[PDB]
């Protein structure tokens, strides 16, 4: 029951494929983390083969941003707890697209949270790891890119009997 930290989350992520990208842990806390990716992030954003950018936020109660482009980007904002929390990212998330150069009135944000949530901060990391690859799938990525496990058992289980928790460490150890 203690939290994913950093590595654990960049080793259970999906990974980047074609025109899915999947950003490194942005730190929400470290002003240095946001101004070191901007550069990354706004050469993805204007990139015309860059379709789905997937960004993991943390560090500590994890959450996922997913921006879909089109004129505007759609900008899902993931809460493991639901969607109300996820305002927290509203702004921090807008700052960081208008450093990439892209003004707030082309972006549509939407909260949203899972079926399951289990409302613990423990496991928010897990939460957040297996719903970008359901994600990865939904954003038509090719069966070996995603991890079926994590998102069958996110979908119809949550973390119930940490459920969420076993997947997630042994898909660790298979990875390990
Ligand atoms: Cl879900
Ligand atoms: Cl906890």
């Amino acid at each position: 029951r203690d939290q994913m930290q950093d590595h654990d989350m960049t080793l259970l992520m999906p990974k980047s494929q074609g025109r899915i990208v999947v950003m490194a842990v942005l730190n929400r806390y470290d002003s240095h983390s946001a101004n070191a990716i901007i550069e990354t992030l706004a050469s993805d954003v204007f990139n015309p083969e860059v379709h789905y950018i997937m960004i993991p936020v943390g560090p500590g109660h994890w959450r996922g941003v997913y921006l879909s482009k089109p004129t505007a980007y759609d900008l899902e904002l993931f809460d493991p707890y639901g969607p109300e929390g996820a305002a927290v990212l509203d702004d921090y998330v807008l700052d960081l697209l208008n450093q990439c150069g892209v003004p707030k009135e082309l972006v549509n944000i939407r909260h949203t949270g899972p079926k399951h949530p289990q409302g613990d901060a423990y496991s928010c990391g897990d939460f957040t790891c297996a719903y970008s690859h359901k994600k990865m799938k939904e954003f038509g990525a090719p069966e070996g890119s995603y991890n079926p496990i994590l998102i069958d058992t996110l979908d119809n289980l949550g973390n119930e009997d940490n459920v969420l928790r076993m997947t997630t460490r042994e898909e660790t150890r298979a990875l390990v």
